[PDB]
């Protein structure tokens, strides 16, 4: 096919920027710090469960919420023997506490019967609960967003919401139940891929990776939004053979396009690149948390990867910062290995863009430890703070199902300094496992 150029009015993780990362990531400024394995404990209240992807109850601006004197963290958890066993649990600590042992376990957010009682057609076919966010409303309610995964329908993923009813006393929190439990968005075909388009390809046998998950709630000027992991649809630069000739996905120059595109077309990664159309999508919600407006993606990753996860966005000191986690094993970029794991980041003067790369390339964090390493971390998440130039990076530690005595747990948190369009890991800033704030 003939070369063309089309941005679709959105930002892009370009091949040229990603190719700069292999050399850049040797700089300790952009490296997840080494952790000390002999300080690492299992979450004592989680009782033999793997606990991975986690997120704090957040205020509208992303700072950590105070629920009746408690911090609350939602986390995926399940049997280490069963990789398809995933439910959201709610942990909580008193404000002031920092030890991993301070985290009590209120149990699952949902009963099995909740999805049926919701009178929601998609929800009644759910088989797993995957990641999202949680915001603390102005009328004092815990408002959860998460991913409804259905294994019965070829891995359908649906952005979902519920209010979690929680009684608070001097000693404990107790989940009483949920309400307003409903599907919000399952893709539209034109902006964000839906599950039927995945099935059109031949589902899992095709090599395609359909995502519509990890919704993150944020507000600006009283407007409510979710920003989430997705994939592009037919009208904002879809996957396919033709996608490899779109110079917007390469950047730099036409000379770089010709060279990189012909290399890619001759490589064993041609098909992978064709299928790769990850996106950080966006929708506006109404005041009852239903869908107001499908919006254009903030950024896309055509040709480089199909999987940019754990969308996160917030305002900090007059600028908007947009983050995503991604595995080098699923990328098509020379020099990036299957061991490499990233938090990528971008910056704008507005929530809705346009976003340009942090640290010139997109690199913020790199982690490349062996999957077998007990101190392996993934799912890095920047928790904004009330004031200052630091955010707190949370992550989970130790791969799921790897070790009988060492489960997936809260990683030691650490600090990331952010100023303008640059970031750096703060020297020797390792905090307690699962610590959410600098202030104690
Ligand atoms: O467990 C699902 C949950 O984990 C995340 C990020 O850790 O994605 C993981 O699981 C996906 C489905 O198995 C994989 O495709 C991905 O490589 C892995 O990181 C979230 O995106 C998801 O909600
Ligand atoms: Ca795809």
């Amino acid at each position: 096919q003939k070369p063309y150029k089309e941005t679709y009015g959105i930002s892009h993780i370009t091949r040229h920027d990603m190719l700069q990362i292999p050399e850049q990531q040797k700089n300790e400024k952009y490296q997840v710090p080494e952790f000390d394995s002999s300080t690492i404990k299992n979450i004592s209240s989680a009782k033999g469960l793997d606990v991975w992807d986690s997120w704090p109850l957040q205020n509208a601006d992303g700072t950590v919420a105070n629920y009746h004197g408690y911090h609350i963290v939602f986390a995926l958890a399940g049997d280490p023997k069963n990789a398809d066993d995933t439910s959201i649990y709610m942990f909580y600590q008193k404000v002031g506490e920092t030890s991993i042992d301070s985290w009590k376990n209120a149990g699952r957010v949902f009963k099995d019967s909740d999805k049926f009682d919701a009178n929601d057609s998609i929800l009644k076919d759910q088989t797993q609960e995957w990641s999202g966010s949680a915001t603390f409303t102005s009328d004092g309610k815990i408002r959860l967003f998460y991913t409804d995964f259905s294994g019965k329908h070829y891995g359908k993923q649906t952005l979902t919401t519920a209010q979690v009813n929680v009684s608070a006393s001097d000693s404990s929190l107790n989940i009483n139940g949920v309400e307003d439990y409903k599907s919000i968005f399952d893709g539209d075909g034109k902006t964000y891929q839906n599950v039927q388009q995945f099935i059109d390809e031949g589902n899992y046998s095709s090599g395609d990776n359909h995502t519509l998950r990890d919704p993150h709630y944020v507000e600006d000027k009283g407007h409510k939004y979710l920003v989430f992991e997705a994939n592009t649809g037919t009208e904002d630069g879809y996957q396919g053979e033709e996608s490899l000739f779109n110079k917007a996905y390469y950047g730099k120059s036409t000379s770089f396009f010709r060279q990189e595109s012909q290399k890619l077309l001759q490589s064993d990664k041609k098909r992978t690149a064709e299928l790769a159309n990850g996106a950080l999508g966006m929708i506006e919600l109404n005041d009852d948390y239903t869908l107001k407006k499908v919006m254009k993606p903030l950024i896309a990753s055509n040709t480089v990867t199909d999987e940019i996860a754990r969308a996160n966005v917030f305002k900090m000191n007059g600028k908007w910062y947009l983050f995503t986690d991604s595995r080098g094993s699923k990328m098509t970029i020379d020099g990036i290995t299957s061991n490499d794991i990233y938090m990528l980041g971008y910056v704008s003067n507005s929530l809705t863009g346009p976003y340009k790369p942090l640290n010139k390339t997109g690199l913020v964090l790199k982690m490349d430890l062996d999957p077998n390493d007990v101190t392996f971390t993934y799912s890095h998440f920047a928790v904004p703070q009330a004031k200052g130039n630091n955010v707190v990076i949370t992550s989970y530690m130790t791969n799921r199902g790897f070790y009988a005595d060492k489960q997936s747990t809260f990683a030691p948190s650490f600090l990331l300094n952010i100023k303008g369009k640059k970031t750096s890991v703060v020297k020797d800033s390792i905090l307690e496992q699962g610590q959410l704030t600098v202030n104690k």
